[PDB]
């Protein structure tokens, strides 16, 4: 591989989080049940993926935020976990024994995990990255509501960041 | 351009909030509508105002407050972001991917945004300031109210503040 | 003047708060109304009314506690303003723009807002003391019950306290 | 009272000389007369005017500069001396024995004179000032000239300034 | 911008006062009334002239000095402040609120106003210069002859110098 060529962090972009995705929360989930799969490439943040355009490889990991437009009187939990590659992913995927952290549906502030690049080589190449990991958002309790009524659907807004270690290694026509 | 002439902050004005504007935040708003445009002028805070007509030219940022008068039922956010000046305003601004703050509905303590002086320029005349950059602050997730009844438009109040880089540069006729 | 006669602080009166007032707030508010109007006096807090009874002659400011007995499912702010002295307090005096603090209706901790002793003089008379500052306790943002029914008449309580300059000059019959 | 409020001098305003008022001073005036009364407030200064809408109270002097417009082939001075308050201003003050300073008719250079705060108490407030010192430019030796013709009445024109020690002590609504 | 290309002031040129225009004072003028209105623009000094044909765009301040020719048994001054760009120039501009200075009409020594560059930009294009500031002479008592006869139209002579600050950054076809 070649040297790092996002040095010098404060450049606002991988210092300010901002919007990846959004996914909805329902009051009849199972509570093992998985949404937000989420694999690890750089067209999660769009100036990482305009500089995946303009560079060819990349390497380091990414910093994911989650922020719960839910109200206070809501329960139930979500478990975010950062799966190894190599791991299948599908139904019977137990998170919760993963290194998780909880995000309550009542949060006021934003629940904040760090998704390292666990990848056997120096880099992913553009074309074909290889052995990723992936963010799961499995949850941990169902949404409860103790009203009835039409809001059983809430949603929780994903914001990524490039994290300390994140730069890209070789360059190509953009 | 001149010397400063709003130096030695403490001077109660530029260190305490004052009011701006209140604007009202609906449950049927779609969630990438666009409330409060605001615009980099010195009359939003009175006393700025008040020597805004006193001296001629101004430069330097604002700082924005945002007091949210909802319950703690409540659900969704609001994005506030600092819109760089060129950039047009309108729908279809997607608002997410500028460096923003998040806002809850049930926020205890105020949220502060800081706005810039972003500005090609050394000042800004009074009578035609040019570019100025533009505060939006965009929706993200919209209100959700778990209960239903008359309870559907709350208000945010907005508290500003010169900031610390905030000075005027000439004087003229009051 | 005289010299200070209520020097050494840590003597319980004037390190802790005591009840001074109570007034309601209703949902039907207008939201710049006006509630709870009290004048700069010794008589506010008991021991300092007593004292105010022995000595002839105070200065000194006062530390002014609110604790509101509202909900968490409640909205709408209060906002306390220390008006100067030679203002007029009547409907049309707009507070937001004095420096101010901001109550919530769901606050855990109480607000604390400092009232000055702002006067020309050395001291206030017993007798009659002049020029004192007002302390306004002015509605910003109305209350909100997403609920409908019996309760919409939530009251705030006053707790007082001397501050760190407050002392009395010349002692006469109690 | 509180903090000063119109600290660091070199604000032009306060360190520049900016006009008052006019008047006009006759050949047939006594040599004992009383022209260009003034008294002790904000509304001399047109920058001190506006902070005054600005601020609720004011301390300190203000600095008094008169220049004459008049030949070189004119005779007679004018005195100039702060009044005390408490002390009736009318005919039959005799303003000599004051602390004055003495403005020739053929004056290249203008005069300045201090006109301090004399004042009991720590600020006057804005609506109310109380007792305030008064400025009077009375005659010291008669106009005299020497043509005969239609040149009898030459005018003088006053600039004012705050001085070191002036400043506002309290925010209001400007 | 580029760099400052008329450095090492000690260049005769810059160093010493050269004549720029002459205008006339009358009797009949209004005490308020606009005389030798001029523009910010290096068409002022023969040598800055012919450097910014040399050289395209200019910075900094030039210093202007007034010569009057008048008897030493006139009367009556002139004021001469520079208004900054922004400001409109007509009748009605009221300039004794300006930073201004006092000329007499028997003044002996010149009296030498420097007049500043006041600029939102690094520099000022030969082509099109931009808002550039503006030094207005109006009257401040209107001239009295106390004789009565022909000699009612005195005039005085500008002389102009470059300032410590004034300086050339690009160089073109002269």
């Amino acid at each position: 591989g070649g040297p790092p060529q996002q040095v010098d962090q404060q450049e606002t972009w991988r210092t300010n989080f901002y919007y990846n995705d959004v996914f909805t929360w329902s009051v009849a989930d199972a509570p093992g049940s998985i949404l937000y799969t989420v694999q690890h490439s750089p067209q999660n943040n769009p100036f990482t993926a305009v500089l995946s355009q303009m560079y060819a490889g990349w390497a380091g990991g990414m910093q994911f935020r989650f922020a719960v437009a839910g109200s206070g009187a809501f329960g139930g939990r979500v478990a975010a976990a950062v799966i190894p590659p190599g791991i299948e992913i599908g139904p019977g995927l137990e998170v919760r024994q993963f290194p998780h952290v909880v995000i309550d549906a009542r949060s006021l502030e934003p629940v904040t995990n760090t998704m390292p690049d666990l990848r056997p080589n120096m880099y992913h190449p553009t074309g074909d990255p290889g052995l990723v990991p992936t963010l799961v958002l499995a949850v941990y309790n169902a949404l409860i509501n103790p009203f009835g009524g039409s809001t059983s659907a809430i949603q929780v807004t994903v914001e990524t960041r490039p994290s300390e270690d994140f730069e890209f290694v070789m360059i190509r026509a953009p």
